[PDB]
């Protein structure tokens, strides 16, 4: 079913991942134990004997380089090159009656790892990823032997080498097998299955599907959807399909199809004089729209007021990335309610709000905060005479400062919460606007 929320994984994202990944995994595979080495050898220069190369034990591992790309269709394709592990440990020869001992050290390079990760979806609506085909590379050799002895390193050369390599390219395919079920998996099913957005809604975070890994990019697509705390009445499901273009510039991009406060933006809306606050000063009846239409209060003196406004454009621009330039032009006419129980038409008015948003990101969050400006009125038509147009604009500023400003502020302020794993932080916000849905982009750093 149509995803509420589509989360996008650019190929500069898919990067930051296996760099961050890498450096989990190189801790994990300083946990790989090498068996130990025995047997017997006959150098035609000293002989007939035993040997042994036990306690081995790495000691360092270096990888750095790495590659991930996407396996249309499964999943990622995991590469890491360019890496070096160190290897150390201890011999005994036994040679005539006596017992010799030393230490070794190995260096590994050229190493070279592929693994393919592969992306599902358990139907609880979890993550899940999988390494399958792995294999590595384990080369460029560097071996060095205790005390100066000539036929020990040839006899590394001739019969352990070759056993070390593969046991260690053996061993390290199945460090990245365990370490993605036990850590990886665990990992990416940090991702919120639901959030709270406010007290009173939520919204989903299950899985509509497993990320689908598409040729340029990964898209992971959550149900999102908005469903009431006490008892998630679903009387929100209509959620289209998206498809925004290739947007390749950040690491991520988030596709939100609908919130619920002030998304939708023909937005009509109505304005009774009970519908204003007590202790605010301003009323909607004729005796105090006397000094705005002074012959509002001949035809039709004290009554009750009606404004029936409506929005017919919105137009947006950015500004900074995260900072939108929005001035909803509307229309609002008033109408004096009669004791012939019907309203009647009065005035109508042009109004133009000019405001600024700025959004953030702030713990896994999306906020903004409201930037007031200059509030725009013109008299458009009345049957009541000239209106002081100069003065109703400083009501219009003062009901907005005081009401529909306070209140947007703090549902921007309260923001969204994004279906992020633990440990994440977005930063460099793109706020671009769409058709149904906000497009967010962002970058993301590792909480390391
Ligand atoms: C899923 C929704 C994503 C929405 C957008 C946000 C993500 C944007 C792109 C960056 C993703 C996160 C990158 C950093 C996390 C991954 C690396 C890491 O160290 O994780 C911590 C984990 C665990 O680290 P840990 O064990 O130190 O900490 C675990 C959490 N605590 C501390 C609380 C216990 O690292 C690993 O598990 C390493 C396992 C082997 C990794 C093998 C290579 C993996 C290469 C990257 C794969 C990325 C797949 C992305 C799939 C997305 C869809 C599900
Ligand atoms: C599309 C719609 O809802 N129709 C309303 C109409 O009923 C109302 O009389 C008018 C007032 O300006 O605003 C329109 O938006
Ligand atoms: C659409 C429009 O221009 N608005 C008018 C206006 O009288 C008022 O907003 C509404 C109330 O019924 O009626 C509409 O016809
Ligand atoms: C936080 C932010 O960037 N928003 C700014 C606002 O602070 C500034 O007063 C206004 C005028 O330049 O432009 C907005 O975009
Ligand atoms: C990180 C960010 O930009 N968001 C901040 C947040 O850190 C802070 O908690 C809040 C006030 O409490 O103000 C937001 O603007």
């Amino acid at each position: 079913v149509n995803p509420g929320v589509v989360a996008r994984i650019t190929d500069k994202g898919l990067a930051y991942a296996a760099k961050e990944g890498l450096v989990a995994l190189q801790r994990e595979l300083y946990k790989i134990t090498l068996p130990d080495f025995s047997g017997d050898f006959k150098i035609k220069a000293v002989g007939r004997g035993q040997y042994e190369f036990h306690s081995l034990e790495i000691q360092n591992c270096e990888l750095r380089g790495s590659s991930l790309k996407l396996l249309p269709g499964q999943g990622l394709s995991l590469a890491i090159s360019d890496s070096s592990i160190g290897v150390r440990g201890k011999w005994k020869v036994r040679k005539s009656f006596l017992k010799l001992h030393g230490s070794f050290d190995l260096d590994v390079k050229g190493v070279t790892i592929s693994v393919d990760l592969l992306l599902g979806m358990d139907p609880s609506g979890r993550p899940t990823v999988s390494a399958s085909g792995c294999s590595s590379r384990i080369c460029d050799l560097d071996v060095h032997i205790s005390g100066n002895v000539g036929w020990l390193l040839n006899l590394f050369h001739n019969q352990i080498e070759s056993k070390l390599q593969k046991v260690l390219e053996n061993k390290v395919c199945e460090m990245i097998q365990k370490s993605v079920t036990s850590d990886l998996q665990p990992y990416l099913q940090t991702l919120p299955v639901t959030a709270e957005i406010d007290n009173v809604l939520g919204i989903d975070y299950s899985l509509v599907a497993a990320p689908q890994a598409k040729a340029q990019v990964l898209d992971v697509m959550f149900k999102g959807e908005i469903f009431n705390r006490n008892h998630r009445s679903p009387v929100a499901t209509p959620t289209p399909t998206m498809s925004l273009p290739e947007d390749s510039k950040q690491m991520v991009y988030f596709a939100i199809s609908d919130y619920a406060f002030n998304i939708a933006s023909y937005l009509n809306f109505s304005i009774t004089d009970d519908m204003l606050p007590h202790d605010s000063g301003i009323r909607l009846n004729t005796k105090a729209f006397r000094p705005f239409t002074p012959q509002i209060y001949k035809k039709y003196p004290d009554m009750k007021l009606e404004l029936l406004g409506t929005v017919v454009s919105a137009p947006i621009l950015n500004v900074s990335p995260g900072n939108l330039s929005l001035a909803p032009q509307m229309e609002i006419e008033g109408f004096v309610i009669l004791p012939t129980s019907a309203r009647e038409p009065v005035f109508r008015l042009g109004v133009v709000t000019n405001v600024f948003a700025s959004l953030t990101f702030n713990n896994s969050k999306v906020t903004g905060m409201l930037h007031p400006d200059k509030a725009q009125v013109r008299l458009i038509e009345s049957k009541v005479g000239m209106f002081n147009v100069n003065l109703f604009q400083a009501f219009l500023n003062y009901y907005l400062l005081n009401s529909l400003y306070p209140d947007v502020n703090a549902e921007l302020a309260q923001g969204f919460p994004l279906p992020l794993p633990r440990h994440i932080q977005l930063h460099d916000l793109d706020f671009q606007i769409r058709k149904d849905f906000l497009y967010l982009g962002a970058n993301v750093q590792y909480m390391r």
